[PDB]
């Protein structure tokens, strides 16, 4: 398939009070796709790091690797670790970019 | 090529607004949530994530996403019916919150 590029974000988590991302998942009767970053929040660990965008899959963190667990898992990993202190590493799937959020209609 | 394209066509007498939000990609424009009540909620077909294809006669396919939202907005604020072609996801799209 076409090349996709990965990237490995460690967030210093000493001067944030989060990461500033937002997660969507699609589950259904043909199964889970895995966790996306929704959007990005300024303020947070990763707007500061300035790499992962919205529509990036998030793969792994640390050294727990996402891709043979359900969405609802991978999201219950991902809130034991964000309430825990000390540096953070993300590693997504570059997917994302190119996304705009139009509004309400 | 789609696979799963359905036309929905959506009484606009009752309702203001469709109740739905876009997002964007680039690669076309997709429904990104759903408001309650709304006539999109209303008629209960259109899921998040469902890709928007076509407007009445205007087809986006040849368009930027710019101006399909536009043509949009156009078409929602004057009066008459709304016919929304899309191409179905397959839903269970789920919202986890912030991290
Ligand atoms: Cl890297």
């Amino acid at each position: 398939g076409s090349h996709m590029n990965i990237i490995t974000v460690t967030l210093n988590m000493e001067k944030y009070n989060f990461l500033g991302i937002s997660i969507v998942g699609q589950s259904n009767e043909r199964g889970d796709g895995g966790i996306y970053i929704g959007s990005i929040m300024k303020g947070g660990a990763v707007a500061a790091d300035g790499r992962i965008e919205p529509g990036d899959m998030l793969l792994q963190v640390n050294d727990m690797n996402f891709e043979n667990m359900s969405n609802d898992d991978a999201v219950r990993v991902l809130r034991d670790i964000v309430h825990k202190p000390g540096p953070i590493v993300l590693t997504v799937a570059k997917s994302g970019g190119g996304w705009k959020w139009y509004g309400w209609f």
